């Protein structure tokens, strides 16, 4: 496949998503890094987003609840290059009816090569990374070349 | 769960999606129903959309290729009430890498209660149906009440 | 692959299936179009089928419960050309233990090209189509040619 | 879940299923045990069944090909108590488009408590078991009591 | 794929795994066949293993709970040729969060060609088989040749 | 779910895994960061591990190939606290026969809270983070308390 590059802005567009049993963990993590997170643009699925802003007073762009289409909205944003970082604390110990949406979101985040964290340890490692506040170049698939081949 | 209603406009916003082995099937279907489809608003995933407009000259709002996020873009539109009909000829005899996206899209179309066709027979029944050109009231989940309960 | 045709009879063999949280939805729908549905042949999975006939008095050929094999029984009938329409209101907001059976059934209905409705909106559009009570030709895979190639 | 019993006849109704890459293995196994298999009733999916009878001359009740609905036909027979043994050599090293059918068939064989072999070693152990040729009593779910509870 | 052979010892290394709703089923099965199981080496996932030894007094090498990694530990042992028989009573009527682990374990047991039972009927047939207490060869993939080809 | 802590050593035990189509990407990544990686303990699935050591001369503890049980071996090591970092470049654009193993491994890495990278962008962020070269305490589920509750 053909690759090209895209630049993640210094001010990142961060998506925050958490399954019910992981919400408390994300809440703590957010409050813990609030000073830093306040410098970036926050997005989240319906319930997560509302709980975060209601507790931290931070401004969060909340989409629909995950089961109602929120995960796909986030996924769409990622593919459109509008989300630079994805913090998705999905529940590995409970079955979710919208599991396909969950897997699809993680698959897209992988395809588009953006930093992704699915647990607190990875989230801390990412946010503490030196370049998390700088503009950073990532290799992404060259869609134009890709689509051109499908139509040749 | 509480329900409410939404009105599908007379002029429908139709999403056209087809997996590679089903593209010819959808092409023919579109061509044979062109006179009727020309009166509605067409959307489609990357490859499908381009092949349709290139062959029929019809105007199609093409999103990204399915594997690159197109299916989630369509799903997001559905959950936002911007797509009224989904024609998704997915391939039942081949494994697709983005199967989760596929299943997630069909799951959302089910949740939001919009007419969905996954084969030619169902597509024909829907397009030939009386209210396909009339405004129709469909029952959809009441998101406001739903979110309110989660945030209680 | 090789395709051929089959004719859906004017009188259709309809399969009615609904997951627990969608049963009320299907019941209402059925009652709504009872006069029309009585003109066709009804089949259903165990619980769904029994609740329908017990409430409407309609004659329903009830198979086993979905989790106990009912979905595969319906799927088998579809592949054998004995089911012409599938009304399957599956639950998109709850995880079902027999999910593979659910996906398998929907996969077969897609392969054999029969009208399928997974929500009320699609069900209404289908039943209101002019040719619902007419015979209609559908393209189905040519199994004979298919198997011949495999051997 | 109340349980009841069912008796597997001395002459068993055996289903033989194999994915393409495992067909040679099943063939060999069938040929090596032909003398014994000949005193039971054989059923199989389309391709497998035809290959077996064309090679061994044995009489096999062949259903549809697995991908065309053959697995669900076998599954239905199992739930109806018409299949006593399932020898299903599915391919663990290749993705199959009809994976849900495959998983659904194995799920049913588990629910109805019939002997199932998914590899040669298990097949050999089962066929060599003393009670393979006698009437065996197995515990199966009591459907009547089960359905009655659902309609309470 | 070129195969090779491996010999299952007379004293089998048996893995016992059961989902919560099937635990009673496995317990009874184990108690009924205790005299025979006593002759082999028993392994199990966390909860299953502890319930068995606590009820039968038998010695069970218990690994982690299935959801916490126990299924993959068993799977790793199988692939390493350290498990000869797998008795896995998984629940076909309930969705399990660690379903991928369950499917991955069953997939590996299939690849490495070891006797596997997912219900009581199959378990009984296997344990009652003559070579269950005998050393016996099984055909297994020839990994060395396989890896050599990948490189 | 009672939580406890575990310390990730300064010298990390890193698992390197890549699907065939992503192998060149991981190779490049490993080569450009070789000086740093040479300081930690490397583990990998069969093919990946062998390709890495054959190309970099680095010492890699290679397990079985992924499809043959390699992923479960890595998963088992993670649950036993023997792996501290997982770099798993799985293919989001191809269906893998051993998908359940892939999902199971990722599910375990999430449960045990260890840093996980599934694309180059995340891998770079993690390796450039301060605590990659230092010892650091992370929270993990308290298994003792967990098991104790299951047997009560």
């Amino acid at each position: 496949m053909e690759l090209t590059t895209r630049t993640l802005p210094a001010r990142k567009h961060i998506a925050l998503v958490a399954h019910d049993h992981c919400k408390q963990m994300l809440m703590s993590w957010v409050e813990r890094h609030q000073p830093l997170l306040e410098q970036h643009v926050l997005y989240a699925t319906g319930t997560t987003g509302n709980l975060i802003s209601r507790a931290t007073g931070m401004n969060v762009n909340a989409m629909l609840s995950g089961p109602m289409g929120g995960d796909q909205q986030v996924g769409a944003l990622i593919s459109e290059g509008k989300i630079d970082v994805l913090i998705f604390f999905w529940d590995p110990l409970n079955a979710v009816p919208h599991d396909p949406d969950v897997k699809a979101l993680l698959r897209l985040a992988t395809v588009w090569n953006i930093p992704v964290a699915t647990n607190v340890a990875t989230a801390d490692f990412i946010i503490q990374s030196p370049h998390f506040n700088d503009a950073v170049d990532i290799l992404i698939p060259d869609y134009q070349r890709y689509l051109a081949d499908r139509l040749k």
